[PDB]
């Protein structure tokens, strides 16, 4: 992700199919002649999107020209989890629910899977970060602790924090059980709390490479939606 200092942000495409996928669902959201009650609701959960861009010098290089859902924060706190119980999409070969499924064996199961978090510590002036390999760790006895990670500045559990992704990842799920019209494949939640109050809480989805028409409500998003609810939940108890 490249960090553009006037709050935005520029996400290359992914090679194909995977990038042009990714292109068309934010044209499709974001079409200025949609008035399409689900996609209109849609938008209030991604990044603003502002069009495809590509350097002057260079149109071969494609980019989305997104929201930087950060910008607001002074010290932002930033975690990464993909949801649902497949990876994989509908069209996926063999080979790729394989390739798909041992990246993360678990993902049936648990419905979601932290890829990275960043989390400024109050008392070092610092950041620690975890990689792709921290989430693909974790088990069902080791997610709620893993999760809870990203709320400790070291002095305190950010239980505002949690509560307020409860109440925003609320929002996204009430908007998936009332459509049946796109299915979401290895997509994200973005969080991001103020590590420096509730208080900017912000929870975005991202990561549209696979998302497809579907006729049925998303069952795998819906599970892993709920499980990191009472994940969450459960940290309040702490
Ligand atoms: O706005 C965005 C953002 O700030 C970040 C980010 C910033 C710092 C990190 O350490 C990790 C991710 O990723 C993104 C990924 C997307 O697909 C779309 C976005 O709009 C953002």
């Amino acid at each position: 992700i490249l960090q553009h200092p006037d709050g935005t942000v520029l996400k290359q495409l992914q090679p194909p199919p995977r990038g042009p996928r990714e292109l068309e669902f934010y044209n499709m959201v974001y079409a200025a002649d949609c008035f399409d009650g689900v996609l209109l609701e849609l938008r209030k959960y991604l990044p603003k999107y502002y069009g495809i861009w590509s350097p002057p010098t260079a149109p071969n290089d494609l980019y989305l020209k997104l929201e930087d859902v950060t910008h607001k924060f002074n010290k932002p706190c930033i975690m990464d989890v993909k949801i649902g119980q497949k990876s994989y999409d509908p069209f996926a070969s063999s080979e790729k629910i394989q390739q798909q499924v041992s990246k993360y064996p678990l993902m049936e199961e648990i419905g979601f899977l932290v890829l990275g978090m960043r989390v400024y510590h109050v008392h070092s002036d610092s950041y620690e970060t975890e990689n792709q390999h921290y989430g693909r760790s974790l088990t069902k006895e080791t997610i709620k602790d893993g999760v809870s990670r990203f709320f400790h500045n070291g002095y305190c559990l950010r239980k505002d924090a949690v509560a307020a992704s409860i109440q925003k990842i609320e929002k996204i799920l009430q908007w998936f059980e009332n459509q049946k019209q796109l299915n979401f494949y290895a997509s994200s939640l973005l969080f991001v709390y103020e590590g420096s109050s509730g208080g900017e809480v912000e929870v975005r989805m991202i990561d549209f490479a696979h998302v497809f028409p579907s006729n049925t409500i998303d069952e795998g998003y819906v599970y892993g939606l709920k499980h990191l609810i009472s994940v969450l939940r459960s940290i309040l108890d702490n």
